[PDB]
């Protein structure tokens, strides 16, 4: 439960979450907010196609959305060089592999790629909504304010400290590296095996990839059919992908919440999509 929330930085980008060895093409699953690919670990298991997932680690560029989407098109190719392409993303992944698959678009314009693209319960605009949501919380221009309540939000995914306890230690600091730094030594704290580079790679990451999240917009819409599986402020139906894409949006309302939309009746749901959607 706990350091699946982790990733070690050292990692590789792409990783098989099943022994599938066949001629069908394999999905690849875009990980969540906090990078690691754990979480697709039970839908990986129960798939007969072979799957990978994409993880964050210290190779992976988070200047940008689109930086990240093209470097995991490149692992991709390591092993299928050539469409078409089944991506699948969770949450902040939704996002990212929504871009993947735009720059896939672009990279046969314009011949139609008959790439699947599945978003578990996100898109660029859920991502968006949740980011502003903490930005109406925030002194506008104060990014120190900024910085601590993306490092704080982190720190709280690990211990059971009260938000203004977290906000307090981190307000003060000069930048990024020393909040960072006293996030992982309060979790080193509750933890203290866990390890030091790890900690201080998610600390960094998560607010670089929130950055990237906010800046995001789509070059165009996505022309490719996508399919929304979304969980039981309330953004929209469709997660408003009507406006990032001028193909055909399916959506299915999936049992369970964000976090449970991936076990249990939500998982039956999701692997019955995938099997059937081949
Ligand atoms: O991947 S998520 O889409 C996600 C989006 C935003 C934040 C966050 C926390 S704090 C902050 C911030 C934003 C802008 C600022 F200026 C300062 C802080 N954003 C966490 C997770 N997902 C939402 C659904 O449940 C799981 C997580």
């Amino acid at each position: 439960n706990l350091r699946s929330l982790l990733v070690n930085p050292e990692g590789p980008t792409l990783m098989r979450l099943n022994s599938v060895q066949s001629s069908e093409r394999p999905l690849f699953l875009v990980h969540p907010i906090e990078g690691s690919t754990t979480v697709f670990h039970s839908l990986a298991s129960r798939l007969s196609i072979p799957t990978y997932g994409l993880q964050c680690t210290r190779a992976a560029p988070l200047d940008s959305i689109h930086s990240l989407a093209a470097y995991y098109i490149d692992c991709i190719r390591q092993v299928q060089p050539e469409g078409p392409y089944r991506v699948a993303g969770y949450s902040y992944g939704a996002c990212v592999a929504f871009e993947m698959c735009s720059q896939l678009q672009a990279q046969q314009s314009p011949a139609p790629t008959h790439n699947s693209l599945f978003l578990f319960d996100g898109s660029p605009t859920y991502v968006l909504a949740y980011t502003q949501s903490y930005r109406a919380k925030l002194t506008p221009g104060c990014e120190a304010e900024a910085e601590t309540e993306a490092i704080c939000f982190f720190v709280q995914q690990f211990t059971d400290m009260e938000h203004n306890r977290v906000l307090e230690a981190l307000l003060p600091l000069k930048g990024l590296e020393e909040r960072v730094a006293a996030a992982v030594d309060l979790i080193i704290k509750s933890h203290q095996g866990l390890d030091r580079q790890e900690l201080s790679f998610a600390a960094r990451s998560f607010y670089y990839k929130l950055r990237a999240a906010e800046q995001y917009t789509p070059k165009a819409k996505y022309h490719g059919n996508v399919m929304l599986l979304r969980a039981k402020e309330d953004l929209g139906a469709d997660y408003n992908l009507s406006q990032v894409c001028d193909g055909k949006v399916s959506v299915h309302v999936i049992e369970g919440d964000h976090r449970t939309l991936l076990e249990g009746s939500g998982l039956e749901s999701i692997i019955s999509i995938i099997h059937s959607s081949l």
